[PDB]
């Protein structure tokens, strides 16, 4: 069936519902719930393997951050400098900066500002008193410049058992750790990465929703040279189904994470991630790995995700050997008319 | 405007029209004349440089060969082997071998047969008298087995002056010189060659219409690795309108080659090629010469051929890397729809 989250889980010590149906936003589209295991679960581990999703939840990865709280952050967190993106919508849709050149009809919805600690808590604040409606959503790499107590926290996180992990899979080096902290109803739209990702929260819900990497022709990427390369097109709260028909057949893997949950969210897994409506602050860390290695001999058939990094590379190459991004399209249309369509 | 071979060639001695235009077959579309020039003419030298065609009608490449016809030939060509295709219709579409396996629902109208020159001599003398319907069309490449006689004509061809072409022109090597026998009728369909060629007509006329690398989008060519590879899809004498909408843009050059005549195909330019009715047997030889070597830092813009070269990079590298020309086309539309269409 397609329950979604399923029922709410019950807190311990009987203080009620975590959330409810009500703090989830409406989408068009089915979904089946991701399986939530424990970490001894060899079941859990067979997910890993295979490139599937798993919430993990007793993996203790990030143990000393379940204190964490705006006021102890900012108490501790440094005086470095943090990336905030702002919003007059619950979507916040992502613009790669270094492409913002190649396509000049692209003025952004949602702009970063670095600011420190207690300036993004004040003007969260400011803006929670006043009522008003504008969105923050605070996203920084952790960094050298960080507290002696965070640098506690982050040494007390669970390493023996991500890397073996890493080492079980495979996988290249922890590139970086994010630090994700938002505002109650904030939206991250749909788009994949392309490494593998322990998510890991700490304070507050998330829904998260992912589809498998079978599903671009759903999906709908924008253009691999465009500022939102990576996201889909489309609109989750208003679909267009004449521009993206196939829209219309798209299947998710849904699930609500909470403090103490790890998703293992796999390489090129498309994911929707929203924090619960009415649900507080959220706050959540990555954990990104750099994907196993390619392998020598290419064996037949090929994974989904292959033939997405081949189409990739086609638009990369093509963008190049042409000179301009923008001729990119024309080509790729005079190839297929009437030859291939 | 568009006369297209223009008014017929008067014979010296008062011979009457070489040809009229009822030898002709008629077509949608329109065409311009190429230019029929003299090789001392600057004109047809700053041509050829840029790459675009001209008809030169006193180089005398040729000249020992103006007095072949099929009894000369019998007599000195050799016992060699000749390959001659065969078909029930004018238009010989023709395949390549080597891609057959790839694409199954693919039974040839046009069959090889290798044959002696007497026997292609004696198939053609009895179809032609029992008065048959079936078209024959020898075409082979010159190679060491040819008579001394032969072998003296070639000698006797303008090596000088076309020598002096290939290295003005930077090209590189004569690869081949092919011999092509044709009964009236015949048509050889609007195909591209990789190739620099001068086209060296002997006996009979022929008529010739060429249409620009940049129009590629008006003549939907096969895919890449189905064996048809460089071929228009489109049939000239009953075109599909609805699958090829921009061939009702099409404007070719044309022009009406006799004996004595060279016609500069350049590379990469489409050529249709027909036998005028009843206009009794043709002869033709090619000289197929590699193209310059492709420079070292691309300028751009680019030239249309050098965007039809990266096309056909883009299907072959595809179809290795996902290990079957088959999944070619869904993969390119999975990569456009929605996205760059
Ligand atoms: O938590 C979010 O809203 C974004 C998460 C995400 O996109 C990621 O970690 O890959
Ligand atoms: O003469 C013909 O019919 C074919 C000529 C041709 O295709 C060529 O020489 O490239
Ligand atoms: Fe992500
Ligand atoms: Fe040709």
């Amino acid at each position: 069936v397609a329950s979604g989250s399923g029922e709410p889980r019950e807190e311990a010590g009987a203080l009620g519902p975590a959330w409810d149906e009500s703090q989830l936003r409406s989408y068009s589209f089915p979904t089946r719930p991701i399986p939530r295991l424990s970490q001894s679960d060899p079941r859990a581990e067979e997910l890993i393997e295979n490139e599937e999703p798993v919430v993990l939840t007793d993996t203790n990865l990030v143990y000393p951050a379940l204190k964490w709280d705006l006021e102890y952050l900012q108490e501790n967190i440094g005086n470095g400098d943090f990336s905030v993106y702002s919003a007059s919508t619950h979507k916040f849709l992502y613009y790669d900066e270094k492409k913002m050149a190649n396509f000049q009809n692209f003025k952004p919805r949602s702009n970063r500002e670095e600011m420190k600690f207690h300036e993004f808590v004040e003007k969260l604040q400011d803006i929670q008193q006043r009522g008003g409606e504008e969105r923050l959503y605070l996203q920084q790499t952790l960094n050298d410049t960080v507290g002696r107590k965070i640098v506690m926290d982050f040494l007390g996180f669970n390493w023996n058992w991500i890397n073996k992990q890493q080492g079980k899979r495979g996988w290249g080096q922890l590139t970086s750790n994010l630090l994700l902290i938002g505002m109650e109803g904030n939206v991250t739209p749909a788009h994949y990465d392309e490494q593998q990702n322990f998510f890991a929260q700490i304070k507050g819900y998330k829904r998260c929703i992912l589809f498998p990497p079978d599903q671009f022709e759903c999906l709908y990427p924008y253009p691999v040279h465009h500022p939102c390369d990576r996201q889909s097109q489309v609109d989750f709260d208003n679909p267009d189904y004449e521009r993206f028909p196939n829209f219309q057949n798209v299947v998710g893997y849904e699930t609500v994470v909470g403090p103490g949950d790890v998703l293992y969210i796999p390489m090129y897994w498309w994911h929707h991630i929203e924090s619960l409506l009415n649900g507080g602050i959220t706050i959540t860390v990555n954990f990104w790995y750099k994907g196993a290695p390619t392998p020598k001999r290419i064996e037949y058939p090929l994974k989904a995700h292959q033939k997405v990094a081949i189409m990739r590379n086609i638009e990369k190459m093509l963008g190049e050997a042409l000179g301009n991004p923008q001729e990119v399209g024309p080509l790729l249309n005079t190839m297929i008319k009437g030859r291939y369509n």
